[PDB]
This record gives structure tokens, sequence and C-alpha cells, in this order.
């Protein structure tokens, strides 16, 4: 056979091909056919050049097809095998076949060169042929490749496939003809397909259909796993074809049971086939559709395809399963256009998916009910296939590839087979018959690129897992991959190519739902029944003679029934939730957080009740009493769900908004926050002030009792803690720095009797290592019938995990920090994986309780999504004014029992230390400098600096405490001071604050301006003057000079300050050419 075309004429090659995809001959290319084989009958190079998906490197594939010489793609994208790529040009040119690379441009510029040196060698010797006064009877044409001089048949050629934006390297442009494909005709394309699935009608859905992607593709918001391309479209008319002749097989079918002839033109020719057109394109792009661009996708539709819509499949016995499954469960359902309706829609959509493709994904934002769709979708398949459903969920950035895939040892070699691969081996080897079963194994966790390259094979069609161990794992055809993700913004195209897809948007769980799933799950599950009766749900199908499980269940359903009038679609809940999404918050509100949060507080007030009934077992509550409480404590709950991320102001402004649009009785105290008021058992409002007590401290632990000091800012927060510990939610608290999260939760959870706190400090470097790591010290695993549970050694004491810089670990470089992961996949499936042995294991009394800053502060990070709707977050602000004056009135009070004669000065002094610090937090702020912070750790502070120079001394007059004071003052907020005005205003501001809290004190004995104190002059810490402390401190330094450093030390004003300043620093406890000077000089 020979090939013949204007001037070229080829031989064919009988190579077989397979069946190779063919390309419909279009305008572009037959011009394409004809300049490559102008190019070779003149011995160039070909060099198709144009935009992404344009055909060219299956043009030049379908060129080389045409005359049966095989042709070698080489992909150039981080996959470029150089090592073989000499040797893959000596294999071209030897047995004689075609090499095309696909977007040359794309390669670094070494590797360019190299290649470009290489083909340039090839293409001269090729072009060595064309002269004619070379016989060909004694001719061994050779090139210079791999340092030899290898043969060059004359079939063999190249081909380089360009991307513009650009041009050959200029070792090639002289050698290869370039050709502009840079537009190919859609509509040509699309009518020959179409006309090869049978359409009578193809012009017309051609010429509408090819727009239309176009349309879609400007319209529509760019999003990364939309491909409108001309692949995406053919796949999209292969799949119309196929519903076509579904419809004809339908119809066959249907008429051949009842007594009818069947012939196939018949049935073929009356059908409509843009509606099959319209369900193939509906149907792959769809659950692909975010819920903003679905509409416009419809409106587009539409335009295109005037008079014709369509109308979704009804899968009526997958529907009543799913409606019978999602009773059981607690989960509201709808038939479209319902309370529910888009979700039943989604899993619809995934169950269709499931089917189609062995692999799939889930890309829905954070609480959209992705992973509860797939489970009611497997648990429905379950009773209506008669098949068992099995989940393998895997959090795959929490472990470690090598774990999640197993690692060759790379000495004494031997495999150990990773997570995914034991669960592979498992499903393939069939020990339990799981070849019977139906198995899905969902990587619930964030996608990149690097966990997901031996998956790659996996999911494309080879469906093949190749392993460096050299064994290939063929994927049975009951395992289903599946994903979930929050995005989809580091995950390579290739993944998403592979995989299915159902995007689950925001707007599929309505709030309505949620509420609905709160109230149901009141209603029927005990809430001190726990874990052991959990099984027994499953046991009765309704639970007949069952109602009174317990008093528990009677006060919640009885709760419940209070509170559906405010948990409506329209009610008091729903009004908060929307003006708070209005505040700014220093963590992102996500909604099912907040819900989460409220959800939590109810539980603790239906337990509340049930500890009061317990405590008046004569009269238990009454229902007037419990309205009143119920109806309390939603408004107190909403407010501390919603604001509790919040400023005070801002609490105090959805206080207003709730008092405005609230029906239920608020406290009548004008100027009191909200927030400040708790709902007692009683029904009535209550301050918080009265349950915060006036302790008195000792003197030995004046400024480090670890037992705070009850203000109101600590009587509210461990209430809020109990509420938040009583269900295991993983609390965390945020705030400034100084602020007191710490000491607040360390003495919160000491004070339980059975919380066992382990103390974890998290940083940039903390991995999952360090948890597992506190698990093997503290707790142990066991084996019980059930499954492997890990547990703390010490029986019945609930360990908790203390996270003290949640926020601090680094993220990767795709945006996850892999504790936090650890950490959501532990609080959401109450377990984790023993990679050691791969097998799950579950958390029994193991809880986890964070501290953090606010994001904005630099060493922190922002928490992932999935993480923050399970935790509820706090903000404690600073203390304020007055929760100041009570906690470091304790402090003084405690400070001056040494001196009795000070006494009655004890809480004039506080005010001041209090007033003078806040007018600093007023007058300096972080914007004039990055270190003006001020927080209570300034007041301890000077505490601890007061008591320290108040300890040695046996008596003191009141003069001599304010002239301490104002030390202390100085040396803590004027040295920070960047500005001289400043630091006068801080001299005439201590003066002011001392005179008007001490009248009646003569201000020259009190404070003369060189306050200065040292201990160097005489045993005790008590005031010198100027002079004899310089000489002092020169002499020191003449003496300094010949001891540890030669060189002279001048001493000036402003040097001997900071001399005693850092010896003052040395002398406190925890205190934190000049430093080397005084820690010589103090030891
Ligand atoms: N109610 C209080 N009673 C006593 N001291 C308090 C109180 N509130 C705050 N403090 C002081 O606040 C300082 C900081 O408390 P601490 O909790 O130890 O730091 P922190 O809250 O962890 N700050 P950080 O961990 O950096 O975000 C300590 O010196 C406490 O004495
Ligand atoms: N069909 C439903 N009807 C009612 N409530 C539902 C429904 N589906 C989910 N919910 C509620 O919404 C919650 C979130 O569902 P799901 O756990 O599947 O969310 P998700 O989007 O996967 O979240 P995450 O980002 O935490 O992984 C469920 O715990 C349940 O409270
Ligand atoms: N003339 C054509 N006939 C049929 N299909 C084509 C034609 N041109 C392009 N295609 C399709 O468009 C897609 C283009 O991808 P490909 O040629 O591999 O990369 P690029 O076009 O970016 O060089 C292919 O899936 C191919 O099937
Ligand atoms: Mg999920």
């Amino acid at each position: 056979l020979s090939i013949q075309m204007a001037n070229a004429k080829f031989n064919y090659g009988f190579e077989y091909l397979g069946v190779q995809d063919k390309l419909v001959q279009t305008p572009l290319t037959d011009r394409c056919y004809l300049t490559m084989t102008q190019a070779l009958e003149a011995r160039l190079g070909g060099s198709p050049f144009g935009p992404a998906g344009t055909g060219k490197t299956e043009s030049v594939k379908a060129l080389g097809h045409q005359l049966g010489r095989f042709v070698l793609v080489f992909n150039c994208d981080e996959t470029f095998d150089f090592q073989a790529m000499g040797r893959i040009f000596v294999g071209l040119c030897q047995v004689g076949a075609w090499g095309c690379f696909d977007e040359f441009n794309r390669l670094e510029e070494r590797m360019l060169s190299a290649v470009s040196q290489q083909v340039q060698c090839i293409q001269e010797a090729l072009r060595e042929h064309s002269n004619p006064n070379y016989d060909k009877t004694s001719a061994p044409i050779t090139c210079e490749l791999l340092n030899k001089q290898v043969k060059v048949s004359p079939d063999m050629a190249i081909f380089i496939t360009m991307n513009p934006g650009s041009n050959l390297p200029d070792n090639l442009k002289k050698l290869f003809r370039s050709l502009a494909m840079t537009k190919p005709d859609r509509q040509l394309i699309a009518q020959v397909m179409l006309y090869s699935q049978g359409f009578r009608t193809a012009e017309v859905l051609a010429n509408k259909i090819v727009p239309f992607f176009k349309l879609c593709d400007e319209q529509l918001s760019s999003q990364s796993h939309y491909d409108f391309g001309l692949r995406a479209l053919k796949s999209v008319l292969v799949s119309a074809g196929n519903v076509k002749r579904e419809r004809i097989q339908k119809i066959k079918r249907e008429k051949e049971e009842r007594g009818e002839a069947v012939d196939e033109g018949e049935i073929a020719e009356n059908l409509p086939e843009q509606e099959i057109l319209i369900q193939s394109v509906c149907e792959t792009m769809v659950p692909k559709l975010v819920a903003e661009d679905i509409p416009l996708l419809f409106s587009l539709l539409s335009d295109v395809f005037p008079g014709v819509q369509y109308h979704r499949g009804e899968m009526t016995a997958l529907r009543e399963e799913l409606k019978k499954v999602c009773q059981e469960m607690y989960l509201t359902y709808g038939d479209g256009e319902e309370v529910g309706g888009m979700w039943v829609e989604k899993v619809l959509q995934l169950y269709q998916i499931t089917q189609i493709n062995h692999g799939l994904m889930m890309v829905g934002p954070s609480g959209s009910g992705k992973s509860m769709a797939w489970r009611v979708l497997l648990k429905a398949l379950e009773r209506l296939e008669g098949v068992e459903g099995v989940a393998h969920i895997i959090d795959p950035k929490a472990i470690s590839k090598d774990h999640l895939y197993g690692t060759l040892d790379p000495n004494t070699r031997e495999w150990t087979d990773g997570l995914f691969t034991h669960v592979l081996r498992k499903i393939i080897d069939s020990v339990r018959g799981e070849l019977q079963k139906r198995q899905w194994i969902v990587f619930d966790g964030d996608v990149d690129p690097e966990w997901v390259e031996n998956l790659n094979s996996v999911l494309d069609d080879n469906k093949l897992l190749t392993l460096p161990n050299g064994e290939r794992l063929s994927l049975p055809p009951n395992v289903r991959i599946m994903f979930e993700v929050q995005d989809l913004k580091y995950a390579t195209l290739a993944t998403v190519s592979r995989c299915g897809m159902v995007w689950f948007s925001e707007d599929v769980l309505s709030t309505d739902m949620i509420f609905n799933n709160f109230l149901a799950r009141l209603r029927s599950i005990p809430l001190d029944e726990g874990e052991d009766e959990a099984q027994r749900r499953r046991k009765g199908k309704e639970d007949e003679g069952e109602e009174a499980a317990s008093p528990m269940l009677q006060i919640q359903r009885d709760a419940a029934t209070i509170m559906q009038p405010y948990f409506t679609s329209n009610g008091l809940v729903t009004k908060a939730l929307e003006h708070a999404f209005q505040l700014e918050h220093i963590m992102d509100l996500t909604r099912l957080r907040c819900l989460g949060s409220l959800f939590s507080m109810l539980h603790q007030a239906c337990r509340n009740v049930a500890q009061y009934n317990a405590n008046h077992p004569d009269f238990p509550m009454q229902i007037e009493q419990l309205e009143r409480y119920i109806q309390r404590y939603l408004v107190y709950a909403i407010l501390w769900s919603l604001s509790g991320d919040s400023r005070l102001k801002m609490r105090a402004e959805l206080g207003e908004y709730i008092r405005r649009i609230t029906t239920v009785p608020l406290p009548t105290a004008p100027n009191i926050p909200i927030i400040d008021y708790e709902v007692s058992i009683s029904g009535e409002w209550s301050p918080w002030q009265a349950k915060v007590p006036q302790i008195e401290v000792e003197t030995h632990k004046v400024a480090a009792p670890d037992v705070v000091v009850p203000t109101l800012d600590t009587v509210r927060h461990e209430a809020l803690l109990y509420t938040w510990l009583a269900e295991h939610k993983p609390l965390v608290l945020c705030g400034p720095p100084g602020s007191g999260k710490t000491m607040t939760l360390f003495s919160a959870l000491r004070a339980l009797p059975d919380m066992e706190v382990v103390g974890l400090n998290f940083s940039s470097a903390t991995t999952p290592e360090l948890l597992l790591k506190t698990f093997d010290h503290y707790c142990e695993y066991r084996r019980t019938p059930n499954g492997v549970v890990l547990a703390p050694v010490q029986l019945g004491k609930w360990l908790v995990l203390f996270c003290d810089e949640i926020n601090l670990p680094d993220m990767d470089k795709y945006g996850t920090q892999r504790v936090i992961s650890f950490i959501r996949q532990m609080v959401e499936h109450g377990g984790f994986y023993r990679t050691s042995d791969q097998t799950w294991v579950k958390l029994e009394r193991i809880q986890f309780v964070g501290a953090c800053n606010p994001p904005t502060d630099p060493g922190r990070k922002p928490l992932s999504h999935r993480f923050l709707r399970h935790v509820p977050v706090v903000y404690v602000d600073y203390p304020g004014p007055a929760s100041l004056t009570q906690i470091y009135g304790t402090f003084n009070r405690a400070m001056l029992r040494l001196i009795p004669s000070l006494r009655t000065y004890a809480e004039p002094l506080t005010a001041a230390m209090v007033e003078f610090y806040t007018m600093s937090q007023e007058r300096f702020t972080q914007d004039t400098q990055p270190h003006y912070i001020y927080s209570p750790r300034e007041m301890t502070r000077w505490v601890r600096g007061i008591f320290e120079a108040l300890r040695p001394l046996e008596t003191l007059p009141v003069e001599g405490l304010i002239r301490i004071w104002a030390h202390e003052a100085l040396r803590l907020f004027q040295d920070r001071l960047v500005e001289d005005e400043e630091r006068r205003w801080t001299d005439e501001n201590i003066d002011t604050v001392a005179l008007k809290h001490f009248p009646n004190i003569d201000r020259e004995k009190a404070m003369s301006r060189p306050i200065l104190y040292s201990n160097w002059l005489s045993k005790d810490y008590i005031p010198v003057d100027q002079e004899e402390l310089r000489d002092y401190v020169k002499a020191r330094l003449k003496v300094f000079y010949e001891e540890e450093l030669d060189v002279p030390l001048v001493l000036f004003n402003e040097v001997l300050d900071h001399v005693l300043r850092i010896d003052r620093i040395f002398r406190q406890p925890q205190g934190h050419t000049l430093s080397r000077f005084v820690a010589w000089m103090n030891g």
C-alpha cells in the first residue's frame, strides 16, 4: 500500500494499532495533513502550534496512524524521563517511528536546549537524505546520538507541538515547518460524531450544541473542575448516543412484552433527539455545577434549545429507600422543591456517578451534607439491592504518604503494606467474602498532588495500583474510591479529569434541615444513655413501648416542644444567625459551628433540668418553670454561640438586636450587657456577679497562684467550658496575648474531678507524632470484640489534651495543617488508624481543648473550616477595669500582709495600678509601634515588682509604697516608649494618678523626679542617689575593663539607667555590651 497526497508519497508500515480514536477529517485536519506531509516530503519537521486542546498532538497521531507508522507521544509536564529520551530517540531512528512532543514550550530551559540539540542533529541527518546527488545504493546515513553513530531510517520523523504564549528554538527554526492550529472547527466534528451515533438530525444539533458550550464557558463563573472543551463535548455526544440507544431498547422491550412486531428504524424515527442530547448534557454537567451557575446553565440551555426541558428520571424505589433511611437517621427528606429537595437530588446524582465512574469526588464547602449524603446512599442501597455496604474512611493528609501506600525497606528487602494498600489487599483476598460485599474507600480530607500520584493509575481506566515492591493490584469492580474535599484549590487537573464529581454547594443544606435534625435527635436519643444503648437504636425500627426510655427523654421532649416556635424557618434562631453573620469575628464564622455550639448548650440546658429533677425528687420541674427556663436559656445560648467569638461591643450589639426581635423577657437593668446575666435553674435571670466569690490569697503565692482569682470573665467561661465538655466537643479559646486563656482553662479543667489534664504546647514543627507519643505515654491500646480501643490507663478518668497554641502548626505547601486534620478525624470519626499495624482504633475517653491567639497575629494561621465546624470558639477579651480591680485587689491585699501598717492603702493602691494601666492602654497602641502592647501580664509584673521590693523590708511608710509604685510604673511602661514626649506624658500621668488616689501625701518627699532603686550600695533594695550609683558602676566598669573585655566603655546619663533596668529585671522572678556587663556584675 502506497498513500499519496500532492507531492508526498509514503508507504504504509503495517503496524497493529488496535482500536485507536478516529479524528473527524475537518478542514483544519486536512490542512494539517497537507502541510505535515509536505514537510515530510521535504524531510523537514512538523510544528503544529496553537492554544491548548486544539487537536494538535492527536492530529499528528492521526496522520501517523493513517500511514501505519508507530507514533510515540512524549508529555512535557513534570513527567519527562530524560534518561530514556536519548535511548528513545535512538529507537525512533532505528526502528522507524514517529515522535510527538505535546507542548514542547513547557520544558525548562536546560531541558529545552538539550532536547533541541538532539532533535537538531536528527533533523539534519534526515535532511541529508533530500539531496539528489546522494545515491542511496551506498548511503549509510548516521547521526551523533549518545556518542554513537546511529543509523537513521527514512520513514522516521519528529513533530514538536507548541503552545504560543512562544516560538521554536533558534536551533530548529530553520528546520521545522510551522502550522497554526488556532481554532478547530467544532461544528463539523459534532455533526460527524452525532451522525456516527445514528441521530437523524445532526446538523441542527451540532450547530446548537457547539455554541452552547462556548456560551457556558464565557457566561459561567470560572471554576477549575469545569471543562467545556472538545473532549467534554465528544464525551457528551457519546453519552447522548448511549441514551438514544437505551431509549430504542426500552421501547422495543416494552412492545416485546406486549404483543407487537419490532423494527428498529420505525422506533428510532419517532423520537426527540433534542431531548436525548439535553438529557445527556444535563446528566454530565449539572452534578458538577455550583448552585450559582445551575440557573444560568438552564437559562443558556433554554436559549440555545428553545422549548425543550429536562425532566429528571424518576427512581421511585431508591427514593423510597432514601426516605426510610433518612427517617431512620433523623434526616429530612423531600421530593424536590421542598425542604431538602436539593440534597435528595444530590444523593441521586451521587448514585448515578458511582454507577458510571469507578472514581468520584464530593467538592462542597464545609457543612453541605456530602458525608451524610454518601452514608445515606450506602445504607439505602443496602436495603435496595441486598448487598452489604462497607466504608473505609481515610484522612490521607493525616497519615504520611509512605505509611499510606507502604514503603519498600531500602535494605534487607521486605514489604510493609500501607493503609490504603492493606485495604485493597484485604478486599482482593476476600477472606470474609469481601468480593460479595460492596466497599467504598472514602478519602475524607484535603486532596494534594503528592499523595494521589499512585492513585492516578487506579482512578484511570487501567484500574491498577502499581507499588515499588513490583506488585500490581487490580481494583475489583466492587471497590469505589470516593473523595470528600472542601475545595480543589491544590488538585492537579489530571486527578480531576479521571474522577466524576458532585459539587455540594452550601445552599444544599438549609438551616431548616439542620434544625429538624437537631429536634428529631432530641426527641429520640436519650441524652444520658450514651453509647451502650446506641446499638439498641437499630434493634427497633420504631422502638414501640420505649417512649419513656428514661426521664431524660421525656424532659428533653418537653424542652423540644418548648423550643419549636423559635427554630422555625423565620424564628428567633434564624434571624439571630443572619445578623450574626454580618458581625466580624476573629475566626471565620461557619453556619454549622454556630449551630453545633447552640445545640450543645441546649443539651446542657435539658441536662440541668434533669439535675434539678434529681435534686427535687418529691416535686420535679413543672412545665411553666421549664417553659421560662428554656425560653431564657435559648436567648442565653444564642448569644454565647453566635457572639461568643466577638468583642464585648458586638456581643452587646447582638443582644440589642435580640431584644428588638425576641418575645422572651430580658433583664431590666439599663447599663449591663445581656451576656453578663445567667439563667438560673428557676426561669428568672440572675447576674453572674453574684456567683463570683471574693477570696484572699496567701503572701507566699501572690503573683503566681495557678488558681485563677475568680473574676466575672472566669465565672462565665468555666461554665461554658463545662457545657461544652459534657458533650465532649473540642473547645477552643482565642484572644489577645496575656488575656488569661491558659490559666482559666487549666483551673477549669483541674477543678473537675474526673479530668486528667495533659499539657501540650503546639508549635510550627508539631505533627501527628506528638499526639501519638502523648497517647503512648498516658493511654494504651486494648483489643476488644468490637475492635481496638485506645483508653487512658487510669480507669474512670476522662483524659483531656490541652493544645496550648492550636493555630501555630505550620501549613504544608498546600494549605493544610497535618495535626489539625489528625485531630479533626479523631473528633469527627471518634478514632484514627494505627499506621504500624494499619488498623482502626477508637478513642474511648480522650478529649481535646485548645487555646489560641487570633489568626491575624504573625506566627498564627487560620484553622480549617472542616475543623472549625466541630469546635466552639470563645473570645477572651482583656478583663477590663472592674475585673482587673478585683483580680489585683486580691493580690495587693495579699502583698501588703507583709507590712501591717499599710493594709488600709491596699485598695487605694490597686485602683491606681488599674487606672494608669488603662490610661496607657488607651494612649499607646500597636499602630504607633509594634511593641506598645499592654495586658494583665504587666499588672502581675507590677505586683511582683512591688512584692520583691517589699519582701525584705520590715516596714515602710505610705510614701515609700507610693515611690516603689511609681518606680515600677516607670520601669514597666516608660522604658518601652520610643518618643520623648510620650515619656514626658508618662512622667506627668504617674504623678497625676498618684496624687489623685493619695491626697494629703506630699509629692516632694513621696516622688522626687530622679527615682532610682538599687541593691549594690546597701544590703536592702532601697532608694539611692545618682552620684553614689555612678561611682559604684564606674568602679565596677573599670574592673570589667581588665577582666573580660579590654575596651573602654564610657558611662553617660542614658546608659546608667539601662544598667539599673537590666539589674532590676535580673532580680525579678521570671524576669525576661551592657547585657554582658550587668550579667558579670550581678554574677
Ligand atoms: N482572672 C485572673 N486572675 C488572675 N490573673 C489573671 C486573670 N486573668 C488574667 N490574669 C493574668 O494574665 C496573665 C496571662 O495569663 P496566662 O493564661 O498564663 O497567659 P495566656 O492567657 O496563655 N496568654 P497566651 O498563652 O500567650 O495566649 C497572667 O500573669 C495572669 O496572672
Ligand atoms: N439530609 C439532611 N437532613 C437534615 N440534616 C442534615 C442532612 N444532612 C446533613 N444534615 C446535618 O448537617 C450536618 C453536616 O452533614 P455532613 O457531616 O455530611 O457535612 P459535611 O459537609 O461533610 O461537613 P464537613 O465539612 O464537616 O465534612 C450533619 O451532621 C447533620 O447535622
Ligand atoms: N479534528 C478532530 N477530530 C476529532 N476530534 C478532535 C479533533 N481535534 C481535536 N479533537 C479532540 O480534542 C481533544 C484535543 O486534545 P489533544 O489533541 O490531545 O491535545 P491538544 O489539542 O491540546 O494538542 C482530543 O480529545 C481530541 O479527541
Ligand atoms: Mg464530610
